[PDB]
């Protein structure tokens, strides 16, 4: 008897706070590199989550994998049967935008989409993919303290990757989106719906228009700044 | 000498910074109880702005009219001939959430909209209207310096103020929109647009739901709160 | 206590034949130019309405502000709180017709838009904003009892009057719509939910295209002739 | 070799006035009861179409089908390949409107519609649907001199005869269209893409919301007022 | 009284078996050279309809006319109050798809569309409009025991004959559309919603993009081998 | 140097034939307990990936992930960079059909979806997601030569697992939807792009409706035919 169809993590076992990131794999990098204690809670689809605390504080991290559905299922299930009160999303994404540069790591405000999820929330309507106040400024504080460069603003989630729309990188250029990414416009709703709190934070892993593609120091860099604004937004939070 | 359409003010006339809101004749309130040496650059369709100081720092004020097509006129202008760099929208809203109390003090970090502008500007996606980060932390901070209680959160803006829409409340309150006004969802992508900078303030006047309206005592004092935070976060930006 | 929340008139101190125009001091000349014995009825927000007569018949004259919302708030009022039964719109307008010259007057039988408003009226199908046909007929007369030349048409209201949209001027002249402004969309359909009368009637103030506009003698015609033939209009109305 | 995929009639066949209704044998009946020295001229499909004079103006009178694609094809092939110049839909309707009774005739000013073709001709936006003002003109004072009532207003062209949708009917009666038919909206557009002109004029066979339809009688009297309606109407164009 | 608005049949004058077409007089052809003891069941509005049999079976033949009002009138009725329980179109179609060649049978296993009649069925979701997998299979077997070559796939109905629209034959030749029509996504959601069965089949009369047409020798010839296969088909269902 | 950002199969690692399910650890099983000589060719985000034999003949197993976005990248790239010519989904499903139940094997012929993906493949239209017809053939095929029951029709593809959509589950019972799951719709149109096949076939795991849910039993007696049916039919494809 499982918790959720998705997950066999018990009820309390996921701290009130959850990082979460595309790749179950790099969740286990996460919390075998940067959490103390932690233990696996769940393993169902091979998307690993895990529980531990950061500096005293308990802390959980999980992948949710790729596209709005799949991280709507597992935040979903995260608010409403887990009590979770806050996710941030940790990914990459490319940039459109030529002020943002690969070392700049990505604080997100907002999200727009080409899904209709949100539409179907609100009537049809335009319902912004919006994220939580004091979880952006936990974020824009701590890479504050740490000297890290960012970038504050919108992104841009879509439901296909491998994009064949003209016109598309260049309105979201016009318009100053700063990431394209694949999920945290699903994410921030539901966190709407449960009275909690989501934010995103991304790292520049390509420039989309020029193809240009961040190297592996870059990556390596970027990586770790920003899992450390991260962490240290949690102790905020 | 008239600069646009819909402005006789010279360019230089407006400051980088401008409080809009929707009665001229509040602009006029605010210029000539709140700024030193305020004169009037504009009157063209009775739209008032003046330009003056707010301790020492050159601070403009103007109406905006009423919908996302009047303000989108005056701001797109303001961004585009005067040179403007940061627009505050203040204003009043109406509220659907329990927890947002009448006299309550609303900052809006994203709006959604029944509006077709922004679909229009990103190929028919979802594109939030969103505030930006810097304007929103200084409202804010101002609030909480003078120890005024604010929701921050989404707002509404809607192109019909006389609604007959069944179901629109019911689901503006489950994903906890704290305002519902008209114009800001207008004003964001358009700063985005030009590069520069935009946030909105509102005062709760009435409870769309139960139909609680603030008095006319009430309505006073959360004025005075927000043009003061208003006012102050100006000196930030 | 005020009769609406955008007018101190009394009820009974509109006419039940309401002449509007976006600019709320144009409404004022053409009250003190052309009614008799005018009296201000409406300061609200700027927005200046009167009452008098014409020829011996009561007449109004009001602005509308600039936008579907605007003029959707406005027209609402005086049809449900005021009791108005006719509204005919004067207004001014753009051309992409090559056969419509400055020196035509376009009365209105239709307006398209890029406007929500009437979708959400009618299940989200189409919904014509279309005139009342006395209306039109009323104008038509009047025009050739002057000797004055008219264009008879379809109009299509936008919500940005700063367009960004390539190809829109190519169809709505391959579909010879007379005239390009921002409200008569709202207004018609506002009039049917009531069982009320409304028209337009609009002056050629430039072509579109070519950008060649009329020059301010040519306007001063056109808005003579215009308001000529919406007077006369109101005595058969 | 045939003139167009649907008609047989060699260029030159069709008077520059046509008369057009959904049945066929209707179309028949009309050239052998009114129109002097009538030759059908097309039978492809059984798709009658004959033409002659009525009191000495050449007129020609053709089915159209059911639906706005089968008018779509017989109108545009009439203005491009036939060069006709007025096409005046003949027809029934239901009525949802308590004001319009069985038996009035019900002459149409614009037709709004579930249909896509319009938005597909305007980017996506709302086209409305427009009669010709001469023609409207005529066919209103063609019933005056008959002394015949007429309603004047909106029609609903749409796609589904057996509708399953809940509120339609409803939301159509609050803003007063008079007539519910399935072709009009298709017509009027493709007469404005040839610069060419578009009437309908209706007779209500029944009321859709109380299920009262006309009776025999009722129909055959109320078929005999509007055509004679019609056909005086095409003396004036 | 006649059973139905459109057909004078009664009940139990067509066969659980029907094929239609568009043009009624081709369903005469098709009952006269192909149904032994064909009985003319309906003949409202030219739209013939016959029942007879084929081979000992009993088998319905009729007219549809054109476009996907027109066939969903038919089709509702021929389902709901004669109990038809299996209809397949017999037609014609264009194609896009360099593999397909004139003279080349189509067997549609579902097709898309420009109408809106789907999306009003299903919340305004994707429907697909889909054969019943029984008549696909018998289409196919029997052109396989004929010796007849057959593409199946996805058909294209559209609202619009005359097509103005750039890109849509390159987007339905990127994806494999086979056939081009304009009634089978009216025809298979009306069989799914009484529980019964569609097909279609069609032959390729021109390349809409080559604009190369099939002779009047090979029509006759491809027309020949689809009704065969249809009328073979029948005796497997 | 990967040969995809998702995928570290070099070209050529992959069978021609891909058996695909949303659990990567459900490939595993298959790969482990029905192919012979099977290697792990990918492992990227866990997504696990196996190239073997059945019954002598190259076939492949691979984890999808859940939702349309995922499987579209999963499916793009197998086609486009890996050559793949055939992809087969299996999985589980839940129904709203009436004469669907628990333990039936559902062979889908097309799917309906919520999602925008096939809309901006074809201009905003309808586009159909449809399975190849070879590939519900040999399926269909499988299932009669082993004696297992099967229903045959159409799916539903949604974006939103945890819906809260008031309406759906009657809609699409109303249409005998037989299978209700998250991927197939985006499937097929790619395969349709790359001229490549696809299928999908899926075991009822619970009645949406009446909340009837599959025993444990239950399910693995169903995976075990629905795998056979789908191995089986490999072999004919």
């Amino acid at each position: 008897h499982m918790a959720t169809p998705h997950n066999s993590a018990k009820v309390g076992d996921f701290a009130e706070t959850v990082l979460m990131c595309g790749d179950p794999l790099r969740a286990k990098l996460i919390a075998d590199n940067y959490l103390e204690n932690a233990k696996q809670v769940n393993s169902v689809r091979g998307m690993l989550g895990f529980t531990g605390t950061y500096k005293g504080k308990p802390l959980s991290v999980m992948g949710h994998g790729m596209g709005i559905p799949s991280i709507s299922i597992y935040a979903e299930e995260l608010y409403n049967v887990y009590k979770v009160k806050t996710i941030i999303r940790v990914g990459t994404c490319g940039t459109v935008d030529p002020n943002v540069h690969v070392r700049d790591v990505c604080i997100v405000t907002a999200s727009g989409t080409d899904s209709n999820v949100n539409r179907m929330r609100l009537l049809g309507h335009d319902f912004p993919a919006t994220a939580n106040f004091e979880v952006v400024s936990a974020l824009v504080e701590s890479a504050k303290a740490l000297n890290i460069p960012t970038q504050v603003g919108k992104a841009y989630s879509t439901d296909i990757f491998y994009s064949k729309e003209q016109g598309l990188n260049e309105a979201l250029a016009q318009y100053h989106f700063i990431a394209v990414e694949m999920e945290s416009a699903g994410l921030f709703p539901i966190a709407d719906y449960y009275g909690a709190r989501a934010g995103c934070i991304c790292t520049v892993s390509d420039h989309i228009i020029t193809h240009e593609s961040a190297t592996p120091e870059e990556r390596q860099t970027s990586f770790q700044n920003m899992i450390k604004i991260a962490l240290e937004a949690t102790l905020k939070l």
